């Protein structure tokens, strides 16, 4: 840690990636504006009720922060604490709500590497409609950025320049196996392990959200769950493996050095990605790094064996700790 390194680094950062933040948003901006007016109709300050405490707090927006699947999320002041929050709003089906809440908070209380929510709320019902957007708030802490926003913005301005900067993709590189090799230590599997899913908080660390989709390895499930340019062939009901995760954090690795997916597979918001929709298109099935970021021979290697297409042949992250590519990278990281 490592950890302070990532940090100072990022606040380095802070204006361009919000200056990408906000790009981000004019798409779907017609959302963003009218979730936006549904939660702060009047002023930009909301009294709510917790569904978990039963207790008010008064939530100033401060800015929208990013848009996802049925989702927009905000940066609020809790005027109260006098602390600030990402606030998660749903669009919509209130049973399916229902199920997420209990389920995340199931998820959280059981569980320093998943980003937990910490309340609930709603408008002064809880869960029906208050666009659609359901009465159910979801606040936890802010993120510094997620990797698929990093990414998106290295590729605009390249700001990890020199040796400052390989160390920070050598971090990353590490983080992302640890977080994985801890998820696999517990018997765990989520199938969202994707980089719009995976955060640098502002202490530096790197977390998994979501909660609610961290399974017990082999459990079965909607394959649907899985990104699908983030899927494995094996993903086209499945049964959610370590597998599935290696394959994931092969991906993401990938994405590190090069920003766009490997495969050909298309990466919104990268210039140089091509347009293979998923695996289930044919395409060439090559390893290629010819257009990222100079690589370290052992993280070309372990990018490989976490991206074996046989299943029962990806290496797994805590096996991959154990071998000497991962002990060389802690070691110029340590060095370093």
């Amino acid at each position: 840690a490592g950890d302070s390194f990532m940090r100072d680094l990022l606040k380095r950062e802070e204006e361009l990636i919000g200056y990408c933040r906000e790009e981000a948003l004019k798409e779907p901006a017609a959302m963003v504006e009218a979730v936006t007016a549904t939660v702060w109709p009047q002023n930009a300050e909301t009294t709510v009720d917790s569904l978990l405490s039963q207790g008010e707090r008064k939530l100033k927006l401060v800015e929208p922060l990013r848009v996802g699947d049925r989702s927009v999320v905000f940066l609020v002041r809790d005027v109260e604490r006098l602390e600030d929050f990402a606030l998660k709003v749903f669009t919509m089906s209130r049973s399916e709500l229902e199920r997420l809440h209990e389920a995340t908070f199931a998820a959280a209380r059981l569980l320093r590497r998943l980003l937990l929510p910490s309340d609930a709320v709603a408008v002064q019902p809880p869960f029906a409609q208050l666009y659609a957007v359901a009465n159910y708030l979801l606040l936890m802490p802010a993120a510094s950025v997620d990797l698929e926003l990093l990414f998106s913005t290295l590729d605009f301005v390249y700001v990890f320049r020199g040796d400052e900067g390989i160390l920070a993709l050598h971090i990353l590189t590490a983080q992302l196996i640890r977080l994985a090799a801890n998820l696999q230590s517990k018997g765990l599997v989520h199938g969202h392990f994707t980089p719009d899913n995976l955060f640098i908080m502002p202490d530096g660390r790197l977390m998994l959200g979501d909660v609610s989709a961290l399974w017990k390895v082999g459990t079965r499930g909607p394959a649907s769950s899985v990104p699908v340019t983030y899927a494995p062939r094996e993903f086209l009901t499945a049964t959610f493996t370590h597998a599935l995760n290696a394959w994931q954090l092969g991906l993401s690795i990938y994405r590190v050095w090069c920003l766009f997916l490997p495969f050909g597979l298309v990466t919104p918001g990268i210039k140089g990605s091509w347009k293979r929709p998923s695996l289930r298109v044919p395409g060439t099935d090559s390893l290629a790094f010819g257009s990222c970021t100079p690589l370290p021979d052992f993280v070309k290697t372990l990018i490989g064996r976490f991206l074996n297409f046989d299943r029962r042949r990806r290496l797994l992250p805590l096996e991959a700790m154990e071998t000497p590519e991962f002990l060389q990278l802690q070691n110029e990281i340590s060095s370093s």
